């Protein structure tokens, strides 16, 4: 194992995205070859360890011309793990790419994850704001709903996507402008899942005032209040009693969460929408993602629009059928009663 | 037909010119006249005396104000009104009041302007109408029991219309599905047009349906339930509402899916994309009941048939459907009183969020 | 096999329920030795009418007090399907006890149910008023939710449950009273599920004025309503959106049916409620056990409370715990995500 | 403790009687003083000046019209609100506003009766006073905000206490839950008492919680969750109507089991009987965030502790539980208003089914 920094590797070359006819999907086409593959892993656990070590091997055999990146901690947790260079002769040691965050948003030309749901997102929010390089994303250990792909088959999956057969799904982000009281400027964060708003550790009911296009929604008293992607619409919205949203549609969620209400039905809002949350009468939570941000005062508020650079997404899928089958096989959807037996 | 005064005509509607399609200049779309405005066809709630007091009056305005247009009406409803005109035209008895009517199909290719008196049931059989071809703009005014759909207080007529006319009107757009009906060893398909709803329904059978639905080719589920909503988001605040579902904005692309009263825990209202293929078949569990007349299909709350096991829908949206391998103005433009009526009528007709009471 | 009339047996003799100690459940204890045995199950279906020969079978080999009483189309249809005689001597034939359903309600003391929900549904119907005998159900065929034993441990429930150490969870029924606007009297039914109404047939939304022990509680415009025993609780109330209520908790389950409402919350109330419920304004049909009784014209009422003879229905438990064990093997409740695999 | 004013003297509350439990003769319960009402508890809302306003303005009343009757109220409140009379009895300086006080057992043993001033709150942290002891009739008085539990508006103050002294009032029973908190490595248990509700939730954690729940030492499930409560049929109304929860009269006799935000599509609340044992154990899933401090609890709304993996709450009755192998007057009587309550509060303060805007 050799470890070298990434500083050494061209900027992220671009993919090209285009609907075929007749398919839910964008075809992948690298217009210059993929080479920077920056692969990323659930840290503290065995199986995503292993794999990566699998995955990196295997690339370091069949790809010569693909430069792996790696973060910093990481390099030198697997770095042990390798023990055979490269058929067997010293002189190719496992070349591992590593170096500070920027430098790999930088450079990353594909994202590979191995773990769940969380991995994909900490990878995501990584990129900041710089256009995100297409996913790939393998499911190991827990299970969660976003990793389309088994690791076992990872030999055939990368084959098709570094020879532009493969397609993927476009999964759009809101972006979260959040204008505290005190200060001059919006705090800009990017959300896959969804952004919300909760009383967490307060006894006391958030009172939320939402706007629509600049137009009075209404007030709600509550636990708190969540506004997704269709993407999200699988995570926390779900939970708070929301619909299952396809990918697919163009839509912001608004999903109350426990409401002194008996009627905030929750609500499908066009991609364009202009939600903006204040803070009414430390009393409120922001999260993005599941991640705490700062905590919100009364007279605070959040601006939230769909991301408008390449923008959102694209995950590497398996099937034009993925959100079908994720919610039958992973959330049981509509599970029939026991029949027989 | 007879007239019942001598005060009305009624003429033929064939004596009118071909229908003038409106621009849509653009969320909303500005409704601009490229040939001036002058057929308007005017429906009503039936057997409500409101509306038909509401249709005499409308009728004599347009005639009184604006000498251009032609009124166009059903066949039965120009014999039920032609006696309730008391006058003729500027008190003249050789310019009596004008009716056309005729057959669906003459009024449809003639129609430049739907004009709607009544509740929600008037606008939906209203653009039912104009199923297989374009519909013309819809100008809706609520009269007795109110509903969601119609913005505009008949009171406000001569103003509104005053807008409409004047190329100074505003519309919001409002897709349509389309349900393909396929019968047991048939190879035909029977179409209808869809602005609220398409649903199955167990309806007088006492058993439940037993339905697979397939999305895209693939097979998603099979429900045992009272039946299955599929609606538009015009169609989210109607039956799809009452059974759990999601409010909608109609600006939204989306087609819902939502169970009626189904047998299991986990059948969550889904919201499917608008390139969408959908098809349901009519199931049964083996050995059973009765196989005939296990479901009733409808189409904007219309009874359609009674559908047999082995029967099929097909539903997909009026545009952009995606055909995934192994599977004319479009949709409908209504009129809208403000830039916020959406938000305005969720919240005062519906009950929205309603607070629980904090004063008083 | 000879048939002979149910005439000649005695009329039904009672068994004594007691509450013991630490038990959700009831004990059945036989003042009188059991006798009289009616057997139903659920028609035109092969393994009910082979479970039913094989449980005559074993009850004339093991218990000769018992008189096995059956329907007379039944003991026609299964008289061929007996073979070989008590001992394999000719002078005892299967003797099956037959004749008029007044006859057999008159008689029976313990009602066995081999089949699914269905089928003890129309068998406890059948004794009308007649305080209804203690049921033994086996599950069999398709899969129901209220049958608690698999037919396979025929022989060792039925030891328990002749001898006095059996237990019973008793299920209280409601008593619809249907009042037309143009007749006298009113026609009394009871029901182990529930009470509904429903648009059926007609496309036009039911109006529903609701009372309360004589106070208006409100209007509801709806496919329907249904009103549900804890025992219905999982029936079409569930399907509607109900919540799930233990069969021990005393309660009158309100739970409205595709309400044009965004706040019509089920209801739960209290056992002893008089509800009655006016249709406003053939343009309504009523069920009670989902079985479809007279249609209901504008101003017609229903009048509803819990039954007041022995009270409700006594049916044998396998345990303490049938309930739980029930709504997570059965219904599904609250199945986790898939977490591997 | 010092008194702001020459008009008020505070005295300690043990130089009262002992309280004297009513009698409650019988769906309401007539409030029958054995022995005359004369120890009266007030509490008000705090930091809220109508609340205070109305506790000076009805202790003045008591004070006036009925000379037997004996103020109670809280240490720092008597402090707070001695400046606030501005006049002795009768216009006579030897006869000063008496305030009795002192510490809550002193307090609990010595109230014939609980007034509140305020909201549900107000009630529910009045009432927890009396946990492990018999609980006197509440007469509860909305001022403020409304909510959901107090009956009178203060105005009616005079003729509603005239009534409950001269025993012509009615309460409803409402019962009360058991919370046994069993901390990991102990055997000892902290016991609180619950009007409305007992609940975890994950709280200041970002992380949900992972609880194992057992009905009657049968494992009934695992849930995965923003948390869960276990509700009284008065609690219904409460945070497990927001949860999505049915609307429970409290007549009945059960235990809501409510999820709170859960993984899942098929936790359907559950409806339990009153006589149930119920055990939650914190979990956590293999190899995972922190193990401390994961859960919080709270009681009525009021945090407990944050609880750590392994430890466990046992939820019973305060009366009627059944322990099936391998596992003083009881409740509150809130004085009510009308012989039906209940069904008025959920339509208009809840409400309750409200009909979508049929006309103007
Ligand atoms: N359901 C609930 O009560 C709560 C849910 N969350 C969700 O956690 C998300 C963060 O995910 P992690 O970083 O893994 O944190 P995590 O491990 O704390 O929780 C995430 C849980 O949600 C699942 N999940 C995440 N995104 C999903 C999606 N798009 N569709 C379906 N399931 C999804 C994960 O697989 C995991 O089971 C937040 O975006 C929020 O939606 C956060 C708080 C409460
Ligand atoms: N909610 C329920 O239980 C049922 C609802 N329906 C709805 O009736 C519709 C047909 O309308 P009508 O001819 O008036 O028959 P209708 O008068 O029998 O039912 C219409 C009821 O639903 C309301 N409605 C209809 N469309 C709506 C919409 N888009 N948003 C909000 N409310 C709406 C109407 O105002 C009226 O109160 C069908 O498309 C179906 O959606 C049909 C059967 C049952
Ligand atoms: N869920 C729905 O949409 C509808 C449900 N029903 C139910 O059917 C019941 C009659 O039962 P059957 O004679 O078997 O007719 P059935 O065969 O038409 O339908 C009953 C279905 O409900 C199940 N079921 C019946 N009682 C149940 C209970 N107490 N708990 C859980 N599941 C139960 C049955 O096993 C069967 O799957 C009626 O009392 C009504 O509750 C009737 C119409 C519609
Ligand atoms: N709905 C939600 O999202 C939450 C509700 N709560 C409720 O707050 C209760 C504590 O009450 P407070 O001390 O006033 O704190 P609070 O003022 O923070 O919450 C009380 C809110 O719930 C209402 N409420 C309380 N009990 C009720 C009942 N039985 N029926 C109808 N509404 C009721 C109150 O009127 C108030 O609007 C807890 O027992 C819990 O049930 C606590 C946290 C969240």
């Amino acid at each position: 194992v050799k470890i070298k920094p990434v500083n050494n590797l061209r900027s992220s070359s671009s993919a090209d995205f285009v609907s075929p006819p007749n398919s839910k999907l964008q075809s992948l086409i690298w217009q210059n070859p993929l080479q920077n593959v920056y692969i990323t892993k659930k840290p503290w656990t065995p199986s995503t360890r292993e794999a990566m070590v699998e995955f990196i091997t295997h690339l370091h055999e069949s790809y010569p011309e693909v430069n792996v990146i790696v973060q910093p901690d990481v390099a030198e947790e697997i770095s042990q793990d390798f023990k055979s260079p490269l058929e067997n002769d010293p002189n190719r040691p496992h070349i591992l790419y590593t170096g500070p965050e920027q430098d790999i948003v930088n450079r990353t030309d594909l994202l590979v994850t191995l773990g769940g749901d969380g991995t994909i997102l900490h990878g995501v929010s990584m990129f900041g704001n710089t256009q995100v390089p297409p996913v790939l994303a393998f499911a190991l250990g827990t299970l969660g709903f976003l990793s389309p792909f088994d690791f076992k088959e990872h030999k055939k999956v990368f084959q098709e996507v570094i020879s532009s057969r493969a397609k993927c799904l476009h999964r759009t982000r809101l972006e979260c402008h959040l204008k505290k009281k005190d200060s001059n400027s919006s705090i800009v964060t990017h959300a896959m899942n969804d952004i919300f708003l909760h009383r967490g550790n307060s006894p006391h009911l958030t009172n939320l005032d939402i706007f629509i296009d600049g137009e009075f929604l209404t007030r709600t008293t509550a636990d708190g209040v969540a506004l997704a992607t269709p993407t999200g619409s699988t995570a926390y919205s779900l939970s708070a009693g929301g619909s299952i949203v396809s990918p697919l549609v163009p839509a912001i969620l608004m999903t109350p969460i426990c409401p002194r209400s008996l009627s905030f039905r929750p609500l499908i809002l066009p991609h364009s929408s202009h939600i903006r949350i204040k803070i009414g009468s430390s009393v409120v939570k922001l999260s993005v993602d599941g991640i705490p941000q700062q905590d919100l005062d009364v007279g605070d508020e959040i601006y939230v629009i769909n991301e408008v650079k390449r923008s959102g997404i694209y995950c590497v899928a398996k099937t034009e059928n993925d959100w079908i089958r994720g919610i039958n096989e992973l959330l049981g959807f509509n599970s029939s009663f026991r029949l027989t037996k």
